[PDB]
């Protein structure tokens, strides 16, 4: 294996559900691409609180649609951890970005 990622990649619909999930992904969570395809990222990696304010970042992303940084707190195999999520359109699909920033 010639290289690494840094960043967790994951692309979500408007509804918030899953459709790529990179390998640092998997590292991080111990689930494959081909378990959390279709699956809400909400539900799965987040916290009621966070992702709460999540799911409205989101749903209002897709309706006036500028993009921009967040904070979300993850939910890992680890605990808790923060990442900065750079997302943006690809327009169906939403590009995240994410930097592990605990
Ligand atoms: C362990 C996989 C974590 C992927 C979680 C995606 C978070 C992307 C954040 C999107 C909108 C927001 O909250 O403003």
């Amino acid at each position: 294996v010639v290289s690494e990622a840094n960043s967790v990649i994951v692309i979500l619909d408007r509804h918030g559900n899953i459709q790529r999930f990179n390998r640092l992904s998997e590292e991080y969570t111990g689930l494959k691409e081909q378990e959390v395809i279709g699956q809400n990222v909400f539900t799965l990696f987040m916290s009621p609180a966070e992702a709460s304010a999540s799911r409205r970042n989101v749903t209002g992303f897709f309706r006036n649609g500028s993009s921009y940084e967040v904070e979300r707190w993850i939910k890992t195999r680890k605990g808790q951890r923060l990442f900065l999520f750079r997302n943006k359109f690809v327009e169906i699909f939403l590009i995240c970005s994410g930097t592990d920033i605990t």
